[PDB]
């Protein structure tokens, strides 16, 4: 059912996380972090604080889907072992080297043609597949876009549940 889901999500922030590469996807999908940009890591870090659930919401770069949806455990931690991730064009193993452990949601995707319907209030009433890397949604939206991924039998939320 969806009241799990729906506890989790209640009073969350929502933020698009878009990867320029699928490497760096399936290593956070496996390993449970992610790290950002210094200007997106900043609100990441704000947003942990102000929220009772803060949700990642990943697509990767033209692949024309969300990949899926993770809540963050941690602010943003310096100083752990370096994640091997797939560094971009002119970014360095210290550009990213916040890091911040995930509890993911979905890992399954979700095809931007299932999510036509869905505008974010906060980036102009545009689909919200629609948005810069970071871009935050609002919050029916988000929780919206969030309870349209399909089931994933290979997560368990009680650890969240118990992590809230
Ligand atoms: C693990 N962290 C990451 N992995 C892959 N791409 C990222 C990333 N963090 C930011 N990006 C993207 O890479 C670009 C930064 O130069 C932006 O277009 C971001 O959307």
């Amino acid at each position: 059912g969806t009241s799990k889901l729906k506890y989790v999500l209640q009073d969350a922030r929502f933020f698009l996380i878009k990867s320029n590469n699928h490497e760096n996807v399936s290593l956070a999908k496996a390993k449970g972090v992610w790290s950002v940009l210094p200007v997106n890591e900043k609100k990441l870090n704000l947003a942990f604080r102000s929220a009772r659930s803060v949700i990642l919401i990943f697509s990767v770069r033209e692949s024309g889907k969300f990949q899926g949806f993770a809540r963050l455990s941690s602010e943003s931690h310096h100083g752990g072992s370096p994640i091997h991730w797939v560094l971009p064009a002119g970014m360095s193993a210290k550009m990213l080297g916040g890091v911040f452990k995930i509890d993911w949601i979905c890992r399954r995707e979700l095809p931007f043609t299932k999510s036509a319907h869905l505008t974010n209030p906060w980036n102009e009433h545009k689909p919200v597949k629609i948005g810069r890397d970071g871009q935050e949604i609002e919050l029916e939206c988000g929780t919206q876009l969030c309870l349209l991924f399909p089931p994933d039998e290979s997560i368990d939320l009680y650890q969240v549940i118990h992590k809230m």
